[PDB]
């Protein structure tokens, strides 16, 4: 027995602050039911804490660092291009070859160039944000009720702002309990309260999709994967490698096979990677998992939980940095490759009130040492956290002789992973890639990489990159589509940021 | 459970097995014959490259040279252009060092990455080699290590020997040489054929010397010897090219105290193996785990039954930019040509050799047969496919014949599977710093599109030494650069006379 369809319900920027995880701050009845009749994973760790790196990893089936897709965002300009290897199959292409209809409604946001019609054959693409393709809305549930499909539905998750419905409860910022590493500021409490409100909106949106499936008699035969790309928007969640930056909600539901999926436990606490989502989607559909994919079928008789899970952070917008984390059963380890750069480096959230207010308290000397660690001008080279005693990860154990054995063990796990994958974050980005950062962000970039670029190009620094550099021609095995929006997504230059 | 005490590679340059153990009795090769008779002889060992630095880099890292960006001959030699192996990576010698062995390589390394040689070879010191390579210094290894388990390599000149004045070397008449049909019959071509036979005798003498040194130090029985060459001989469709005798090399493995164990699957092994299986088999015999990322297998494991196919790759060679991949199955050799617009006779380092001039002269005069003239045509086919039982000289391309379309597609997809799983770095253009390194060494000899474009983009610095154009690359924190003087010497690759 196998499901007829695979569906990813794919949310942005959301942690599982809902009833199925035991949080009754707000009411999330659809999610609670959905989890009760499916399999809920309490230890699903995405390989990145930011959109394009996680989404590129999951769609290619490998850590984003292995194929050079790690930098958020990259390969968007006309003059800077990453193409997947000749013969390579992304997860949608594997479903296409097996005869499925494929679609992704909403953003792709992949850090390579591609003919979208080869991935998603059931609808048209259009231009998205910052060089991304988006898939157009269409009546997927009716058009494909008699056609096996692999689909994705992109939802806003933590990026929702529409709280005007009568169903959205009051959440008092004054009654929020903030973790000890965040400054207690009005805008920080407000974002905490707002993230709870987005749980109700995700609950509503989950209900909409299940109803559409039921109305078209494809509820029973569809395996749904329900997860987010990374944690919520505050400064030590999204963009960072702590527990709730990368650990995401995940529920898997296949009503006609629910007893099979539940065999290993309806609540799954073993370590899995987000990379196991595409591998399990293929296995459930009956499609061989390519040898080069990193993920596993989490429902196979052989799968007993990962010994460790890796996450990676690299460049984010104009913030150049590199760090890697190893999560074992009991510890989280972070290796910092730029200890000379502050975690409070300039970044895209710098004009948000929650960031302004926190930084202000730091400069006035009013933060606790736990709150101020983020703002110190340097980082430790290694962090190690005992997650049972220190779930907020505020007690670095890496300098304690009692923990040197665990530190060395985690340090070598990372080395094993770098050696076998040749982590491409070890190598500096090309000058053409730096120019793409400058096209989009201009004077916001203050990195050593950007200052070096400007010194080297005094006559063209503010000229749009597609007037400085020749376009990259696409490979013979993947000709460039003539579809107009492929030109649109490459117009990344923003005059206002120069 | 028995294991040899030592591993020894007898590592020859540019040599095909034209010796008695392969049935060739043109000259007498008694040491090689006896060595093969008492060991295991491999008749289908295919190196992953037809040129020195690409093969040697592959075998020392345990992976296809194309996977780690080591495929371009030569690369990573200058001060300003550097490839470093990944953090945490273990080369084959490093694995032996960690297991407590003494390690050495006497003669050239010629690897396409930067490295602290002392971490690979802990029993002797390096010195400056040719074109940016490290060389290992000569020392009395057999006496120094007769009581210390070791992994050693002894580099021999093979086909590059050219001192034939010893009384031990027979006369070989160029007029009685039989050349293959794709070579022009010219005096200098016949002369190189005869010379290659003479180098078989020189390799035979040297093998006997090494076995005697081992026996003189009571390490003959407890040493597993791997006897092989890095690729085929120097003529134009052997070395540098992906035909059968470019990449298929001699290989004998001999471990006298384990002789019955090694022979269990056969004293003559015709199954397909890769040169990458040499380091993997060396590790397994010594009892060292083969890393998960290595490509090779233990050819003596009960599970090993021969590869279904073997891949070889050619990329840049000196200033000749090109890219081609071959798939060798039981019956066929397939070649995919990624630059069909470039002639196989495009400019290359052998252009001033008389055997090359004489053959090209015959081409220009219209005196070559169509089989001889194919090499000199202005374009290459996009794909080549040869039935090796019917066409061992690979002179009848089957790729355009409908009877062979199923095999063509089968081989084409084997290559695609391998590109997808390894991310073949030859798909990507070399950096401007890497191109400048070619220009330092070869100057105006480079006429490739890459070099012409580099000059067009650097019109004021074309002949300035690269180390004056580009800042030196700093070595990673996990592998600091040694202060040893010769490390600066090997980076001086600029040649004024070629500018
Ligand atoms: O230009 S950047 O945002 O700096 O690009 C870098 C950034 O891109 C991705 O995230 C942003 C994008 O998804 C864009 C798409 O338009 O929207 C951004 O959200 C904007 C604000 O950051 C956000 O403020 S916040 O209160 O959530 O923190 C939000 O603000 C709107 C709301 O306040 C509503 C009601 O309250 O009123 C609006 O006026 C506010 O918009 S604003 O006045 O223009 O600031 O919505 C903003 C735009 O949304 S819109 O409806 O399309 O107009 C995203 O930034 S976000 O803070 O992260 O959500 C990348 O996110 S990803 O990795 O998840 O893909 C992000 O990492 C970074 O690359
Ligand atoms: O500068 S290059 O050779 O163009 O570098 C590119 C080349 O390097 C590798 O192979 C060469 C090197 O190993 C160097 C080391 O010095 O020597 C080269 O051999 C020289 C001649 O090419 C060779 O021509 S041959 O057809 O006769 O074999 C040979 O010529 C000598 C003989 O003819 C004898 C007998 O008359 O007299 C000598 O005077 C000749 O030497 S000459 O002064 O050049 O006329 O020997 C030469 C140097 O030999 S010596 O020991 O220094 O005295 C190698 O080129 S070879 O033809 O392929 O052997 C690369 O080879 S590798 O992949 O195996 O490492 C090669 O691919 C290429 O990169
Ligand atoms: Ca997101
Ligand atoms: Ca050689
Ligand atoms: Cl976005
Ligand atoms: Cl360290």
């Amino acid at each position: 027995k196998k499901p007829t369809n695979i569906l990813w319900i794919y949310m942005e920027d959301q942690n599982p602050w809902n009833n199925a995880w035991g949080d009754y701050t707000v009411s999330t009845p659809n999610i609670k039911k959905f989890a009760d009749q499916g399999v809920r994973f309490t230890n699903a760790h995405q390989p990145a804490p930011v959109s394009s790196a996680t989404r590129s990893a999951l769609i290619t089936g490998q850590y984003q660092t292995t194929l050079g897709l790690q930098n958020h965002r990259s390969s968007r300009a006309s003059y800077n291009a990453t193409f997947l290897p000749e013969g390579y199959k992304t997860v949608p292409e594997l479903f296409v070859d097996a005869g499925y209809q494929t679609f992704n409604i909403g953003k792709d946001d992949y850090n390579f160039k591609y003919d979208r019609s080869k991935l998603y054959n059931a609808h048209e693409g259009k231009a998205g944000f910052q060089g991304a393709h988006d898939g157009t809305k269409f009546d997927w549930a009716n058009n494909l009720k008699n056609k096996p499909f692999f689909g994705q539905i992109q939802l806003k998750g933590g990026k929702h702002h529409n709280f005007n419905g009568k169903d959205v409860p009051q959440v008092d910022p004054d009654k929020m309990t903030l973790p000890a590493y965040y400054a207690d500021t009005p805008a920080t409490r407000a974002e905490w309260a707002k993230h709870y409100k987005t749980q109700v909106l995700s609950d509503i949106e989950l209900g909409q999709i299940l109803k559409e499936l039921d109305d078209n008699n494809i509820l029973e035969n569809t395996a749904i994967f329900w997860f987010s790309d990374h944690g919520m928007l505050l400064l030590r969640h999204k963009q960072e490698l702590y527990e709730d930056g990368v650990k995401v909600p995940l529920i898997i539901s296949w009503p006609a096979g629910k007893e099979l999926l539940k065999s290993k436990g309806a609540v799954r606490n073993d370590l899995i990677s987000g990379l196991d989502i595409p591998a399990t989607s293929l296995a459930l559909a009956g499609i061989d998992i390519p040898s080069y994919y990193d993920g596993k079928n989490v429902f196979s008789e052989e799968f007993s939980g990962r010994d460790y899970v890796i996450s990676a952070k690299d460049r984010m917008d104009y913030t150049f940095d590199r760090a890697r984390s190893v999560r074992t059963e009991k510890y989280r380890y972070i290796r910092q490759y730029h200890p000379e750069l502050s975690s409070a480096q300039p970044q895209y959230r710098d004009k948000k009130q929650y960031s302004i207010e926190a930084r202000a308290l730091y400069e006035e000397g009013k933060l606790t040492p736990v709150q101020a660690a983020y703002y110190s001008p340097t980082k430790p080279v290694e962090e190690l956290y005992d997650l049972q005693s220190d779930p907020d990860q505020i007690k670095n154990l890496a300098a304690l002789p009692k923990y040197k054995k665990e530190l060395l063990r985690h340090r070598q796990i990372l080395l094993d992973w770098i050696a076998k994958t040749d982590d491409k974050g070890a190598y500096p980005e090309s000058e053409r890639a730096v120019k793409e950062v400058l096209d989009i962000w201009g004077k916001n970039c203050v990195s050593t990489q950007c200052e070096s670029y400007r010194l080297h190009h005094p006559d063209s620094v503010n000229i749009p990159g597609d007037k400085v550099y020749s376009p990259i021609q696409w490979p013979a095995y993947m000709p460039k589509p003539k579809t107009p929006y492929y030109s649109e997504i490459e117009h990344i230059y923003r005059k206002k940021f120069q």
